[PDB]
């Protein structure tokens, strides 16, 4: 499943890119 606030992307550098429905909105 997807990383909360995550979803694939590289946070702590400025991505937030979080998943709709599977994950939680960040």
């Amino acid at each position: 499943g997807c990383p909360p606030c995550a979803s694939g992307c590289s946070p702590e550098t400025g991505e937030f890119c979080w998943r709709e429905d599977d994950c939680p909105p960040c």
